[PDB]
DNA sequence: GCTGATGCGTG
DNA sequence: GTCCGACCACGCATCAGC
């Protein structure tokens, strides 16, 4: 009985304790009572051993079930590189619980948006279907993907009612979040990774049934499990860092077992890899301080897309994102111009660089704003507008070998002899080598002139091996980072935690010769569980039908509930920005423009202030003049 | 072909 | 103070209904 399966308990057996037997197709039953027992739970410790006991069931009793279950405790299709996209959101799955309920749309529209939760909405509206399997669900996840074209929703809608028929238990819950993109498991690469690695060591795979060891840390000491488990998940985090594959590397890994899997997985072009990060920084002297007596490298923070070129033996070339997502086609310019960056020498490489917008006529950076804009679809080169410069800084593979273990030093230095730079197409990242607090400072400012954000700041010798899809602090960020007064305008009805509460709001400034609120920005960080949940009832109360006369929000997002211009609220924010959707001081700086607030905060009420007495519009502007 | 609703990516 | 999972804004992209 799946209904009772409980991988949650303690001395937990992979045979005796599972809900499926031997050579038989695990249920997906099973797996939406893992998830249960996952969010049940607090501690980030249980929720990896609840995922490893589902694991190690799966190992022992439906090996071929591994990679399924996997993917979908990730709410993934597949490898990030082959760009399997469901294409299916809160409205296609709405539009499927109203159809297999027979209820109308906007009926479950406005239960869906109380709950906040799509997947409560199809659970409990239930209306002999077999019962799930986990890499059933799974095919079906493909099969809604591959569904493209016109009449193409329909298709995707009667294979998701086919699974809210089948659905038993939690099983609409889940799969209905999963669908809609937001799971919210609590686990993710890190902690599914974890709890994988912990599988194959407490269950070996490759064993004959019954497996005659099922807890191989029994005798242990909970130290020495507990130091034998983290150096068997270093072994898996080590190995799928430079192989991040599930396609590839579970298929060995229950072959060879756990240890033999670096002997099979090795660093090559054509895999995408996370690229390295950088850690925030609040000055020079925290850099210096952090840094020791480390020699470091100061390079330019540019505002571009992070792009991996990966050439391969023979001459193909792919270009891929942060997320390790193909963008080959998006970038042909850059494909062309690969026989003029590299000498004749040059037969593979993994090159790291920053693809920034570059105006070919002023010979000129623009702004990651004028990036955007680029056709991301199968453009060709001859219609690209937006060219882009390459600037190269770091070389993760070069001619069959990995750099990753070299220092910074080693590797700028074979960046620098086997790559030629042409001006406005492919150059090297401005850097300064140097220890003299003043001439960062200098260099730092100068960056800006350039239109940069500020510094990179990278170890050369001392911790400077190029850490695959981490966030490291021998890189560091030396980037540039007001309080305003606005009038709540709308509210925005809340998800996750904030599902029967309002998530976000609409703020406006005051217009003094218009006399009129506009919208500058939307709000829903800096609060406080507490003073949100207290505080709802008195913006609820604010509820108003229609849209006060003198309210202005223009191309910004409709609020699901318009607010009486009654609150003003204290909000603090990183910078200003002209934006092409708030209305906010609109024809004050540019002529067709308006200002906003990046990244905005709520710091407190101002309860003593009214709509009028909020920060005006002109004072707006004169903020974003002295930026 | 147009429009509005809808989905997706990444810094 | 570090790690981790979840979120997002604004651009392009995709598609239903006409
Ligand atoms: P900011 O906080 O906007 O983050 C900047 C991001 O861009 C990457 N980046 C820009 N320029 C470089 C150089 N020269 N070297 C390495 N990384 C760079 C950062 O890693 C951030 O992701």
């Amino acid at each position: 009985d799946p209904s009772g399966y409980n991988p949650a308990k303690n001395n937990y057996h992979p045979v005796e304790d599972a809900c499926w037997k031997p050579g038989q197709k695990v249920p997906y039953l099973a797996v939406a009572r893992t998830f249960e027992k996952i969010e049940e739970v607090s501690a980030r410790l249980r929720m990896v051993e609840t995922l490893s006991n589902l694991l190690r069931s799966v190992v022992a009793l439906s090996p071929p079930d591994l990679l399924p279950v996997l993917y979908l405790s990730l709410n993934h299709l597949g490898p990030p590189q082959q760009g399997l996209e469901l294409g299916v959101g809160d409205g296609v799955l709405l539009k499927a619980v109203a159809q297999a309920t027979g209820r109308q749309l906007e009926s479950v529209r406005a239960e869906a948006a109380e709950k906040g939760d799509v997947g409560l909405v199809a659970e409990n509206s239930r209306s002999p279907p077999p019962p799930l399997t986990a890499s059933g669900v799974f095919s079906k996840f493909r099969d809604i993907a591959r569904l493209t074209g016109s009449a193409s929703t329909a298709k995707k809608i009667d294979i998701i009612k086919g699974l809210f028929v089948a659905c038993r238990h939690s099983e609409a819950r889940f799969i209905a979040r999963s669908l809609s993109g937001r799971l919210r498991l609590g686990l993710a690469e890190q902690s599914v990774l974890a709890a994988l690695s912990q599988a194959v060591s407490l269950t070996p795979p490759g064993q004959e049934f019954p497996p005659a060891m099922v807890d191989a840390g029994k005798g242990k000491t909970a130290e020495a499990r507990k130091t034998w488990l983290e150096e068997q998940g270093m072994i898996l985090k080590q190995t799928f860092c430079e192989v991040p594959d599930l396609d590839r590397i579970i298929p060995v890994l229950l072959e060879h077992g756990l240890e033999r899997l670096p002997e099979h997985c090795k660093l090559s072009p054509g895999i995408p890899l996370k690229p390295m990060l950088a850690h925030p920084t609040r000055g020079i002297s925290e850099v210096l301080k952090r840094f020791e007596e480390a020699a470091f490298t100061c390079e330019y923070k540019y505002d571009g897309q992070r792009a991996q070129i990966h050439a391969l033996e023979g001459g193909e070339v792919k270009i891929f994102s942060r997320n390790q997502e193909d963008n080959t086609g998006k970038y042909p310019d850059i494909i062309s111009r690969i026989p003029k960056i590299k000498l004749p020498s040059v037969t593979s490489f993994i090159l790291d660089t920053e693809a920034v917008a570059w105006d070919r006529e002023k010979k000129q950076i623009q702004p990651f704003q004028v990036l955007t804009t680029r056709k991301r679809k199968e453009v060709d080169a001859s219609e690209i507008q937006v060219q882009v410069c390459l600037y190269a800084f770091d070389l993760i593979y070069l001619n069959g070998e990995s750099l990753v273990r070299e220092p910074l030093s080693r590797r700028r230095q074979l960046l620098r002899e086997n790559f030629v730079e042409t001006e406005g197409e492919f150059v090297f990242a401005t850097s300064l080598d140097t220890k003299d607090i003043e001439q960062i400072a200098e260099f730092l400012e100068q960056s800006v002139k350039d239109s940069c954000e500020g510094l990179m700041v990278k170890t050369l010798d001392v911790d400077a091996t190029y850490e695959i899809a981490k966030r490291s602090h021998n890189w560091l960020k030396l980037k540039k980072d007001d309080t305003l007064d606005l009038v709540v305008i709308g509210a925005y009805l809340g998800r996750g935690k904030r599902a029967g509460r309002y998530g976000g709001f609409l703020l406006a400034s005051y217009d003094e010769d218009s006399e009129e609120l506009q919208a500058i920005c939307k709000l829903g960080t800096g609060f406080s569980d507490e003073e949100l949940e207290e505080h709802h009832q008195s913006l609820k109360a604010l509820v108003l039908p229609s849209p006060r006369p003198y309210v202005r929000i223009d191309g910004a997002v409709i609020p699901d509930h318009w607010l009486d211009p009654s609150a003003v609220w204290e909000v603090k924010c990183a910078d200003l920005s002209l934006s092409p959707i708030y209305p906010a001081a609109r024809g004050l700086v540019d002529s067709d423009k308006g200002i906003s607030l990046r990244f905005p905060r709520f710091i407190r009420v101002r309860e003593d202030k009214q709509p009028e007495q909020a920060t005006t519009s002109a004072q707006v502007a004169c903020l974003y003049r002295k930026q």
